[PDB]
């Protein structure tokens, strides 16, 4: 579906729009060095630059979006990425060498610095056809970006991967399909290797069967994980129409659907999908925002832009969701 490839242009817009105000990067939260937070930046900028280059269409939406930012939405972008971060790095740490599988990833360049930062770190990117063959293009075009992962310009990777440069992986693959992504798992991971598997706004945009298969596969087929899942929630106190009209806006504007968000209506529902795993935490981003984030870090975004509406934050924050499942 080539809608649902377009919801990473949202989230591109979302990123680059943090990143260009100064939210972005946390050197704290993120552990970036002096130099890394320099790349973090530059490897951000130059990969808006280079999708000019290969697609009018996909720059016009980035850019119009990432320009028309609100302070609200900028405060949601710090909090998922420092949030999905705060999680990677403490499993990073405690293992030394782990293989990460990012399900849904879209044009998301945490790889980058975390290749960067754990020697004995893998990394799999996984998306739509698509999808990333614009990733492999954009890599491979930028010459900041093509230092970065250690890619030459031109495609030489064989079969299966379209990026096969030693600790990085970029694949073609429907998640949809289980049959077409355990072949995959079968060739870039290991049953004995500590995982983190990622699924930055993925799970949304599946129905229920698809992605339980999906939950149930993959934490099956690895000894020891830990699934660090972003996504929405539709509200479950009464008169909450949150999720309700955000069905009816995809549906009617981008004719796009989210049909598992009235299910997992709530962080209690959306945890008990991965109640197979006996250690469940699940926090939404309003609770992350107050408990997580340092008083460093909030003065920090207060001298960036003016946050007028912190209640209009609370509302739109507590219908989004960070769980972590670890199982052993
Ligand atoms: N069945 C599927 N197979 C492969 N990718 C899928 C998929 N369903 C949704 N996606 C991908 O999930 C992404 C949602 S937008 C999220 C982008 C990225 N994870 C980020 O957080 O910045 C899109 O890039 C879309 O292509």
């Amino acid at each position: 579906e080539r809608i649902i490839q377009q919801t990473d242009y949202d989230a591109l817009s979302c990123k680059l729009a943090a990143i260009s105000v100064g939210y972005l990067p946390s050197s704290g939260l993120q552990r970036l060095s002096v130099d890394l937070s320099k790349k973090y930046t530059e490897w951000h900028r130059s990969y808006l630059i280079t999708l000019k280059k290969f697609s009018r269409r996909a720059f016009g939406k980035v850019d119009k979006a990432m320009r028309s930012s609100f302070p609200v939405m900028n405060y949601g972008t710090y909090l998922r990425t420092v949030g999905i971060d705060a999680a990677i790095l403490e499993f990073l740490v405690a293992n030394e060498k782990v293989q990460v599988v990012n399900l849904g990833c879209g044009s998301d360049l945490r790889m980058l610095p975390l290749l960067q930062m754990f020697p004995h770190l893998a990394y799999v990117d996984i998306d739509y056809n698509e999808s990333v063959e614009l990733k492999n293009s954009i890599l491979r075009e930028s010459e900041i970006l093509r230092i970065s992962l250690g890619l030459s310009k031109e495609d030489t990777a064989k079969s299966p991967f379209l990026i096969d440069q030693g600790r990085y992986k970029l694949a073609a693959c429907d998640l949809n399909d289980i049959t077409e992504t355990t072949r995959l798992l079968d060739v870039c991971t290991k049953r004995e290797i500590p995982t983190i598997v990622i699924s930055e706004c993925l799970l949304c945009y599946m129905h229920n069967n698809e992605s339980q298969l999906l939950i149930n596969t993959i934490m099956s087929k690895f000894s020891h994980g830990l699934w660090i899942s972003y996504d929405p929630i539709g509200g479950s106190q009464p008169n909450d129409r949150f999720g309700a009209i955000m069905q009816s806006n995809l549906k009617e504007s981008r004719n796009l659907e989210m049909p598992t968000l009235m299910t997992y209506n709530s962080k209690e529902k959306y945890a008990s999908r991965w109640s197979a795993a006996p250690n469940v935490i699940v926090n939404d981003m309003w609770e992350i925002f107050n408990a997580q984030i340092p008083e460093s870090e909030r003065k920090r975004l207060r001298s960036l832009q003016f946050l007028d509406e912190l209640e209009e934050l609370k509302v739109m924050q507590t219908h989004y969701i960070l769980m972590k499942a670890q199982w052993h």
